């Protein structure tokens, strides 16, 4: 029997958020114990500076420019799947839970989907057998006229809406959702163990603004409300790992912990995390925006308490999971995700590139110790003056710019080992620069020459496609009348 | 027999420099193992933003404002003990090794002293039995006419100078000094074990610019030359701890690892370290400047792999070390250092203040989770425009200022748990501010009212008092003719 696969994907948790990663308050004892019992990656990356594209990248093993999860409305624009998005995960894309049933896996998603809320994009049409969670974020409350409250699903149908059946108290921070998500995880593990190999995709979002926690966790953290949620998630993960040992299935269960993008610094200090020593955060292709905590745990197989400097990608979880299943990735398409099993089980290292996209633009690329920025951007001057700062307290001259800066002729290159905070660009005249420039540009142009970008899914929005009347609304008496509208170009970043 | 005391004090190593503290390259496996076998402090502080005052503070258990290691030449100015300094540690201060002598200890300093280079300030006049190292930094090379190359001592006499008998190659970064310092430590431990309780003050300085490492460590770090030095020091520390275990004296040996101030960000990225998530570094009273890595290791006594959020001071090593020897601190004077043994052995927490001084000025104070800045300063506008940046890549509005800013009447208060990088001052109108303000001001007032500052030791410099002719130069033929000069006010 192939090993069970458990993917713990956090929302907006940064590289500096775990005790073992250097968080000063040391409030993640369970994750620290996971690290001590497994392998830790200090050089691990997501696939985009925000939620939806990274989640799509995880589930396809493919960059958002291949899987369609980007916009072309303007250059280097972050896009995702809000309630009004017309597109979503195309039928042409092959998702991990779809492929895993070739080895008899039963798959469940717990938490946030973000690959499209419309009927054709439902997770149960894309490989998952079970679902408890929302297709969208947990923002609200809405007035149900300008936009509807966001639905929570069980499998095919909604069981309620956020701020209705699923209360989130914005004054106090109280919500029971992480406890519900935990119980959904445990119930599924118990039902599947010694019956079918299982894949659990545990995509919680308590750490995404507005942040929440169950009452016993509120006010327990030295990091305010954000820390409260982290302690609750850490505790929950502890109980998940304990269940696997109690059912004597731990040694046949591979568990990976990571996050979908960097800490949301616009929400710091009370509602957002830390990116440790790294520059900026969510929305940017600086290290703080795409470098993530990443732990692997598989007792009797992954040697305990080790560290690997393998350049890792969230997309590698696709290809690695297939390898654990005894399966092969699709052969009719580019697959960016690499098989990490030699790294995980034998301590091997693979010389691979990490490409950093923002929308339609390859902003940066890392090979070995070096990173070249072909483009730089934080956010526009207009947004910055309105108080939106992606890099609070931070300013690196000619690097953190409010204009989309074209460095394609002379890439800004950093040595990440010597300069994790991207503070000191290499001299253009140096031998080290020339070597790095030729090595990285070679790999980038090979990538681009082989790339035929997918059509963008995130260009079009429609007021009428919001969650007015999700399936299951009728019986609950919760259907809302949609407004009259036409599809139109989404307005990004504003 | 009281337990052995081993204090490992780094020069310019930051909070973000150890793997276990979050350094991404994870290049300190021996120190990480020390942490796993002992106790880690995430909230530990030095006593000043630079070398000499912090070292004076360690060995006296007393703030620089009390022990004399500050200047009054101007307000809030960093001062230390360069070669031209006239003063140094006064006879009136009681140093740790002086006081340990009572209990049968034999004490050795290995490495950098920095408490005065003149004959009356010699460490062997101040409680140490043995010495291998230098009174000063390892800057050079000098021409031996305008400045003399810095001497290295064995006990009472110089055995050579840096860039002469003790080469430091600035082109490559090669020097054997850390290996020599390791050997000095090992030899001392072998000699004292089963004979006398030992106190070893191991004060290496390879991580201080200009950074150096022995050949086998050069080019081995992903952090460049600074990282090479760190790897060597880490390796040396592993060998020290292994010796204590191999001699079967580990269980009777208390060892502490810390640093004297934050990373020197003027020397980064090649010759300076990391302060992790904290603001600025060396020379400032922001967290990056005075928050330090801190490990305690005492097998069988300190429970392995634990973390304590005890607000700790480098000064505490004075009082704690006395408590280890079964001794009480001086009773005729204020002592800032606290006995940390109940923390170390029983896991206790003491509600103590951390005061942050820069020169003659109390810049900031931390109580619990809150830090109040009464004054802010990085460096002057003139120095900044000349390329000196204590906070590269960093700018916090109204916080990181190039003027010495008076906030005495409305302190900038930060919640350190929520905001380690001191990015978000608390609103002056909040209830949290008001509570923190009253709590912190109370303890600051109590401190200031009971304080009579010592006369400053770091005001006066004299060209003629530099190391022209250290004791031992005559037999070596290394005495240099000094210039003519008069004592004058130092330029800080
Ligand atoms: C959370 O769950 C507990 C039961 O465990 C219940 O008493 C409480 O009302 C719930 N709170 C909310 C806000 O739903
Ligand atoms: C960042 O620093 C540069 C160089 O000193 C300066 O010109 C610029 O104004 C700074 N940017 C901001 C937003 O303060
Ligand atoms: C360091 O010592 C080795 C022998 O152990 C010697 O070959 C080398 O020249 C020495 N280097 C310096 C700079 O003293
Ligand atoms: C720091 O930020 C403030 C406020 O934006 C600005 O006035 C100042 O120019 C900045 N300083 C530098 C060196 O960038
Ligand atoms: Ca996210
Ligand atoms: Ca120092």
């Amino acid at each position: 029997q192939p090993p069970n696969i458990l993917l713990l994907l956090m929302d907006d948790m940064g590289w500096g958020d775990l005790g073992v990663y250097g968080e000063p308050s040391r409030e993640t004892p369970n994750l620290d114990r996971m690290a001590a019992e497994g392998l830790l990656f200090p050089n691990f990356y997501s696939a985009n500076p925000l939620a939806s594209p990274s989640r799509a990248a995880l589930l396809t093993g493919r960059l958002p420019i291949r899987n369609g999860f980007y916009t072309t409305n303007a250059h280097a624009r972050n896009a995702y799947t809000p309630q009004e998005i017309v597109g979503g995960i195309p039928d042409s894309e092959q998702l991990l839970p779809e492929l895993l049933k070739k080895a008899g896996y039963v798959s469940k998603i717990v938490g946030k989907w973000h690959l499209g809320h419309r009927p054709q994009f439902h997770p149960l049409k894309h490989g998952f057998d079970e679902w408890f969670g929302s297709p969208n974020c947990h923002f609200g409350p809405y007035d149900n006229k300008a936009r509807p409250n966001i639905p929570v699903y069980r499998d095919w149908e909604m069981v309620g809406r956020y701020y209705e059946e699923f209360p989130i108290n914005l004054k106090t921070g109280e919500a029971n959702l992480t406890q519900i998500y935990l119980q959904e995880a445990l119930d599924f593990i118990k039902r599947q163990a010694r019956h079918h190999p299982f894949f659990l995709y545990w995509a919680v979002d308590a750490t995404h603004a507005p942040v929440y926690a169950s009452k016993p966790f509120l006010g327990t953290s030295q990091r305010g409300r954000y820390g409260d949620a982290v302690r609750e998630i850490d505790d929950s993960i502890g109980k998940i790992l304990e269940l696997l040992q109690d059912l004597h299935v731990a040694d046949n269960t591979f568990v990976f912990f990571t996050s979908d993008n960097g800490a949301a610094l616009i929400s710091a200090p009370e509602q957002g995390g830390s990116n440790g020593p790294f520059l900026c955060g969510k929305q940017t292709t600086f290290e703080g925006g795409m470098r993530e905590p990443a732990l692997a745990w598989w007792p009797g197989h992954v040697t305990a308490g080790q560290v690997s400097h393998q350049l890792g990608s969230i997309m590698d979880l696709f290809t690695t999971s297939l390898a654990l299943a005894g399966l092969t990735p699709p052969s009719d398409r580019a697959i960016d995700g690499l098989n990490l099993l030699p790294t995980l089980l034998q301590g091997r290292l693979m010389d691979r590139p990490i490409f950093y996209y923002r929308g339609d633009t390859l902003m940066a690329a890392t090979l070995g110790q070096h990173k070249a920025h072909f483009w730089t951007w934080t956010n526009s001057w207009e947004n910055f003056r309105q108080g939106i700062d992606f890099c609070p307290g931070q300013n690196v001259s000619g690097v953190t710019t409010h204009n989309l800066e074209d460095h394609t002729k002379l890439p800004l290159i950093f040595h990440l080992g010597r300069d994790p905070g991207e503070r000191f660009p290499l001299s253009f005249a140096s031998a080290e620069y020339q070597e790095a420039l030729s090595r990285i540009t070679s790999v980038v142009q090979q990538h681009q020459e082989a790339l035929v970008p997918a059509q963008p899914q995130l260009n079009v929005c429609n007021w009428a496609v919001m969650n007015w009347a999700p399936p299951g609304c009728e019986k609950l008496g919760k259907c809302l009348t949609p407004p009259e509208s036409i599809p139109k170009k989404c307005l990004w970043s504003h």
